[PDB]
RNA sequence: CAUGGAAGUCGGAAUCCGCUAAGGACUGUGUAACAACUCACCUGCCGAAUGUACUAGCCCUGAAAAUGGAUGGCGCUCAAGC
C-alpha cells in the first residue's frame, strides 16, 4: 500500500533547462527515490519550453517520477518573446522579449480555461491579454487598450 | 527579469480582471527561499457626532542686581480684578 508516495515538488529560478544535479536534497529525501531522476526528468520537460522556467511540478509515483508543466498563461507570453535568450548576458538588460499580440496569445489564454471562475473566457481572456503589460502588446498598441477597449468578440 | 538561493519586501523596471460589501502582480516583521504574523483593506459591536488648518480675548513661558518695601496702606477671588 505505497500508493506511490504522491508528492509534488516545484522548480523553477532558471532558463532552458541545463540539467544540473542535485539542488534538491529536500526533495530526494521524501520518498526514497533518487533525486538525479528527478532533475533529469524536470530538466527534459524544460528542454521543450526554452527561456521560461514555467514552474515544472515534480511528483514522486513510488522510486519514480513524473514531470508536469503548469501551462501558465504568464509561462507563454515569456515563451512569446523576442528570440532566444543567449547566455552570458543575462546580467545585463533582459528586456528583448517583446512579441505581438494578437490570437496566438489569446489560444494560448485557453490552457487555463478561466480556473478561477472568470465567469467563463469573457473576463479570462481579457486578463490574460493585459498580463503582457511588460511588452506593452506590439507597436503603439497596448494590452490596458486591447483588455480595456472592449470590441473585439468573446472568443 | 535577475538566482547555490529572493514566493511582494537583495536588487532594475510597469501595474489586469473573476470574487464580493471585501484582500496589493503589496506597507512593515520574517524565511537561504517558502511559511507564519501581518498590514493596507473589508466586516462583526456601538449609537451621534468627528478631523484638519487658521483668527483674537484673558492667563501662562520668554522675565537676571546689589540696606528691608511698597496698586498710597490694610487687604481683596461668582472680587474690593478686566
Ligand atoms: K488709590
Ligand atoms: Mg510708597
Ligand atoms: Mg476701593
Ligand atoms: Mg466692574
Amino acid at each position: 500500500d505505497p500508493n506511490e508516495i504522491k508528492i509534488i515538488h516545484l522548480r523553477a529560478t532558471g532558463g532552458e533547462v541545463g540539467a544540473s544535479s542535485a539542488l534538491a536534497p529536500k526533495i530526494g529525501p521524501l520518498g526514497l527515490s533518487p533525486k538525479k531522476v528527478g532533475e533529469d526528468i524536470a530538466k527534459a520537460t524544460a528542454d521543450w519550453k526554452g527561456l521560461r522556467v514555467t514552474v515544472r511540478l515534480t511528483i514522486q509515483n513510488r522510486q519514480a517520477q513524473v514531470s508536469v508543466v503548469p501551462t501558465a498563461s504568464a509561462l507563454i507570453i515569456r515563451a512569446l518573446k523576442e528570440p532566444p535568450r543567449d547566455r552570458k548576458k543575462e546580467k545585463n538588460i533582459k528586456h528583448n522579449k517583446s512579441v505581438s499580440l494578437d490570437e496566438i496569445i489569446e489560444i494560448a489564454r485557453t490552457m487555463r480555461f478561466k480556473s478561477f471562475s472568470k465567469d467563463l473566457k469573457g473576463g479570462v481572456k481579457e486578463i490574460l491579454g493585459t498580463a503582457f503589460s511588460v511588452g506593452c502588446q506590439v507597436d503603439g498598441k497596448s494590452p490596458k487598450a486591447i483588455s480595456d477597449a472592449i470590441e473585439a468578440g468573446e472568443i
